[PDB]
């Protein structure tokens, strides 16, 4: 069973711009360059985000974490019984990712996904942010979340819930005009309100945004000014209706957006699915 | 499995009187008028109480909430296997209620019931009470509770526990005279002491009372004076023996009573069924 | 300096009625009969209330407590410098009261007052209430409070604040009719909102009421029913605007009223004098 | 499944002595006399201990509480499948005990036992102790515990654990002389360290002692002096090695001993069975 | 101003008996032998109790601690202005006591007293008790307390309060027979209820007892059994009425008694002097 | 199911050196000598470590604790179904160990192991350390842990996880030179990060080290100096990367090392297996 | 009145070595270079440590902080009345230091001192350490402390306590050989155990060491390894006897030592002066 989103890899046209953006604007820690690409940290793990040179300028792969080898076996079996082509990652790939074991496959629309266990910790190299950030929230909630854009939401939903095991948190009916309303589905695999969201948005990218959560309001406020100085803000500070995250959105060098937030609520055992007609309580003014 | 009482609808002869009573006396928030009727809020949900014009001057329907679509499927199946006529609510009905999916049916004595999932939240329209009330207690405990009057308690008990899944909290042997003692059964489906009570009381209404729970003693004290000013109090402040609710009772424009309370105790895992010979520890003097 | 109200003595026409009222209705503990009269306890002190046979059917004397012999000396000196006739209580009187040292005198309108130190504790005879009461609130807040009726409030104010050292908490402008408004002054000598209140009310008694504070709402609720059973309630449950005490009032066998309350707020160092136009926030309906 | 020890009944030769001992020495509340005998309370339940006139001067019956009717059915079935003669208590018996339903049977050595559900609460008649006692500890831990003397411990163990479902907490090897060592087995059915203990002690009674637990050390200290005044102490204050109860033992009018304690530790999920060679850490000097 | 009782010295006929009693029964730590005598510790200080060979078999001297050199100067001045013969301790004496500076003098009845500042700490030699004791309570409350027997209490009171600055906590009227009642005065110089008590008891020793306070009830319970094994208990476990200390008394090899207690209450700013007619709430049965 | 490591026995050439090392350096409590050997305590259990005269100068046996007799039966069955030679410990062996029941067998490489239930508690003989130690951490976490050296880690892993039920916490890839990297596997059977670790280290002993955990940093700091005084430190203070234990290592008289630590983190339900490339975050400099 | 040590300035021969040492080893934040020198931060203040090129390779000046202009006036007056040459810092100096007002003078042995008020905060430039450090402890405790070496301790004591107002915390008698014992005096001006210590040590520098306090043990552990890598450790980890600081000492490029610690205890109102014979409880082994 998937425990959380563990890592993400981006294939971008401008690696230097990405390096500067991640460290100086967002405050991630530069963790070296390997055959896995330029590595970035936000906690004790050896890396959480990898940046590789590539033409797509988008999310290249995402890795979901299971607790152990048994968990990996379960998932591989579940994917096979569903008719999904699964490849047992070879030692070389496992080494490049710094994991113990992994399997690779793709979602129904071509996004390369990896399920792994036994990632590397580096407590001996204490995390030091690239900018003043009190801390990032990971732990049992994993890396954060991202919104996957798809041409068919029902097909995507069936795969992510029936095959991968994600559970529905809630739905937001996004009014994208008078004649268009698109439901966005938010899914969880742990306490974090959502680790994955699915929506049929007509975007030129695989994901609408990825999100990183910080420890204090000031972390968000200071980062906003750093990003705003370069004219990269896409949405002012606001609070979402479903996860209650206080955040702003900004544009990365690839056009893909990043959400930088604080104070999201978690999903508990008494949680019930609900629907919303608005994505934000206040703020989040498009700029 | 039913998680809580989610909403209630009343069919009344005087809609204006009801509007004024709910907002000015009890402090509910007016939420607009739709084809679902005049809507009222007590929390983040789009509505909890609907008031429609009707001749019965009584509870018209009650909606029980399940966590998701799977839960809805389970219940529909459970009702069918029991020989109950269930109707899958059509899109039009689902839209009128503001829910994702629902099924309709009736209890053994004709009360229309609905089981649904995916109700609408409106965090973007923050709750503002119609009178000074610090807050209402809902959350995982749902809307509150109501006492269903029935001609046959054993038949009612079998349906609500065996088919709907409610669990018995306790029983109060109501001495309604020298020659008459009527047992009132209190049932729970979550932490709230009781979401439903059943009793063979000879009343001209479907329910003896419905209850709303507030956050502080002052909320109750202030409301008492507001209601008392119009001579609508039916029972002075007191505390019940079973749920330990401190409350007063008042008459709504339909004759049906409302209980407005505070500080009820909850049901835990070590709870055991007990019996009582009195409904109140102190107070609750009939007026 | 006066630390609190320590004890009170009543001279009544019906001692048996008083005994029954104090123990069975209010829950005080019967502490024996001495030359000091029938004694009653509410805590570790040997007695707090004394009931003696007398014709006035009213408060006979009140004792204010100082911390020690130095404190007693200070007060005696303060009274003398003000021209008040002070009598050093003789050993016989000290023994009757169970105190170490005391001085006696009267307020400007004839109420016998005593200031003492070194009262008797009886921890070896644990307090057991005469009725189900979880506990009374005394400690550093003393016995409770009483409202002294006077013909001239300014003369009374000068004596109690300038000579006895009480400090003003607040004032309530009591509208006793279209042509009459009487200010009630509330004074403190410790954390308790008021230990003494002064008002020019046209009553046939020395005090309007005396108050006892209990530990829980249920103590008040149960006592209300006990008193109500005998038709002795004079004012329904309510909460005062100034001390925020939730209480009811009842008639003692002498006609003097008793207030039985819970949850009063205390006076702190940042307290500021304010005025009110109403004595109650809610409730306290005269009956 | 048994949730706790709910009530006990004693058949004694001197009912008046028992009444005085329970109320004045131990502080129980006299709850009236019915066809069930003289009733005594220690909490919200209508009664916990019944005293009836009888020749045995010993424990006459004990009632174990289950959560509901389903629980009662389970136990009846379990006893039947074990070949135990079970009698469904008739309405008359249920009424005498003040319970909803019950079954009666006996342990392998003749002690009448009852398993019931739905006992009566009397919150409207607040508990008032017969002596100064801050409170008794019951709740989910039930009444307390008793040590059953038996001629064959293994036969007794098989019945109480295999049939009744009690779980072993620990064992104390009681050295009753050079040539005699008797193991005492302590069993639990809830958090209370033990609700029942079994030992092959050569006593003329069915039980060695029954125990009541109070809320504070002073409750124990004051009670000790009350009992000691009549020369009824059998064991000085001490603390047990297994349940860590601080207690003293005294003789009841029937010769059966009562343990009055405070501060016992509870059994949790990580509990493991252990053995002891001494019953007390300190104190408990036989007198 | 005196901050606390810092150390005590005993002059005894049997030093070995004292060594064994203090370490094995009471659990003090043996700290070596110097020209100051056999030294014993209960905390971080180099020593708190000194045992020297002597004929009196009694308290030889007591040392009161001031905060600093200024405090020492104040006290010396206060004693001189009172006509008391004060001697500035010489370097040799200061070295023997392990203090920075000290003055010596005697109370009105010949007890040698010392006031000092700058005692020695030995954090580098962590405290290890001679018997199983979780810890002793010292800190700002100092060593503990002792009751000084005197032929004239008023003369003793004047010296200790007017000259030494101790403040009265309370008084206990000790009935030592039909024709004799002796008041015991309890005095404090910090939070500890009393550091010194004065009473005109006809004892052959300078003090009735000295007290040591431990951290848990078990410390007291275990020590009781250790002492009881040698038949040295003089008073069973009990709780005092004034300081609320739960303790037992035992005889030291010199006949002087020691009180070993736990859970005493402290004196605060709102403390008021009171009187008691009994020294104990419960227990403390003379043996 | 195994609940924890309960006891360990060492067979050494110099029993006196071991006695002195354990009590004076580490602070264990000497618990007597029996046919089980010299016994040592760290908590309420009768013994945790046994030292016997022997030629191996190494760990002689280790005992794993199960909750009860059922647990013992389960394990015996599990071992038998795996083809392991199990011997039901005879009464004589059970008596020597002070346990209720036990089974004996060996791990794949000859280490004698015992699984037992019902060990002996000695609350009546309160723990008193041999040196100043505030306390040892045991409870549900058991004795501590040890690292088992093996010639084949996969064979060892299969036995300890598949047969004994231990679960993997994490792995550390120990670089023991340019051409050698050895994975160390850390396993848990309760909250303690690891109760057992397995590694193919080329050591002349059965275990690399055993660990004892204390309650405070000072316990570790003081012990370090005691051990350092004799030149027995093998590794300076440091903190491990996986269990986060702050500790130092020292050499026992047998050459086997002991780790003395504080502040280790525990394993929870959301734990996931990870890998590390370093065994320490800081410190732990080999000396 | 002096509130704390606010800033320090060093005049060194190798500014680059100092820059690298402070940021990379200790983790201070580089704050730019001004006419005040290379500036370093540890909190919200614009700078706490200044490094200037100079020949002394020692502490060049220290600044003590007062609360306001009135405080500055008081101190200037106090110094003048003592005959100390005080210079009112000119606007140019105030600007260079970034303060509102300041006075300059020297201690009896030539150390330039400054007393100022109104230093500059830079909350808009959030603190980011030069190495992984969770945080430094400053606030009301100021920068930290330093030990001033002097030829005459009594002369130094008189100036710092009588003129500057520092209060004595404690004294440590430093045995610097058989024939030499030197008392070190520790003084406080706020909660920090000591802000200044004075000792007649024969060192070639003005101060023995300066200390910086961090927020966690790991901060100390990681820094130790960073410093140890360059062979700069002078004293291993240990805990002091007086302030209870857990720290290590290292050599700065100027030879002056720096103490880097954690978990020091504070001085309260009930503090009393004591003496010690050892500077450390454990550790602090000279290397
Ligand atoms: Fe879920
Ligand atoms: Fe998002
Ligand atoms: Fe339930
Ligand atoms: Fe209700
Ligand atoms: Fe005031
Ligand atoms: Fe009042
Ligand atoms: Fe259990
Ligand atoms: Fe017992
Ligand atoms: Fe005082
Ligand atoms: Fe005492
Ligand atoms: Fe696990
Ligand atoms: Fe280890
Ligand atoms: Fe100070
Ligand atoms: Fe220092």
């Amino acid at each position: 069973s998937i425990r959380s989103l563990g890592y993400m890899g981006f294939a971008v046209s401008d690696v230097a711009a990405w390096r500067s953006f991640l460290t100086q604007k967002l405050g991630l820690m530069e963790a070296g360059t390997t055959d896995n690409g330029d590595l970035f940290r936000i906690d004790s793990r050896a890396w959480r985000i990898a940046v590789q040179q590539g033409e797509v300028d988008d999310l290249a792969f995402a890795g979901y974490e299971v607790a152990d080898a048994a968990g990996l076996a379960q998932m591989a079996d579940k994917l096979k019984q569903a008719g999904i082509a699964v490849t047992t990652g070879d030692a070389s790939l496992a080494r490049r990712r710094g994991v113990t074991g992994l399997i690779t496959f793709a979602d129904p629309f071509g996004l390369p996904l990896e399920i792994y266990y036994g990632a590397s910790e580096v407590f001996e190299k204490p995390f030091l942010p690239g900018a003043a950030v009190s801390g990032f929230l990971t732990g049992e909630q994993g890396l954060g979340h991202f919104v996957r854009c798809v041409p068919d939401s029902d097909k995507a939903l069936a795969f992510y819930t029936d095959v991968l095991g994600f559970q529905l948190s809630d739905v937001i009916d996004m009014k994208m005009g008078p004649d268009v309303t698109v439901p966005a589905y938010f899914l969880h695999c742990n306490e974090r309100h959502h680790t994955l969201a699915i929506a049929a948005f007509p975007l030129p990218k695989r994901i609408h945004h990825f999100m990183l959560e910080v420890a204090s309001l000031d972390d968000v406020g200071f980062a906003f000014d750093r990003v705003d100085a370069d004219g990269l803000i896409t949405s002012t500070l606001g609070r979402h209706t479903n996860d209650h995250m206080v955040s702003f959105y900004a544009s990365t060098p690839s056009g893909v957006e990043v959400e930088y937030g604080w104070s999201a609520r978690t999903v508990d055992r008494s949680w019930v699915v609900v629907r919303h007609d608005s994505p934000s309580m206040w703020g989040h003014k498009s700029v």
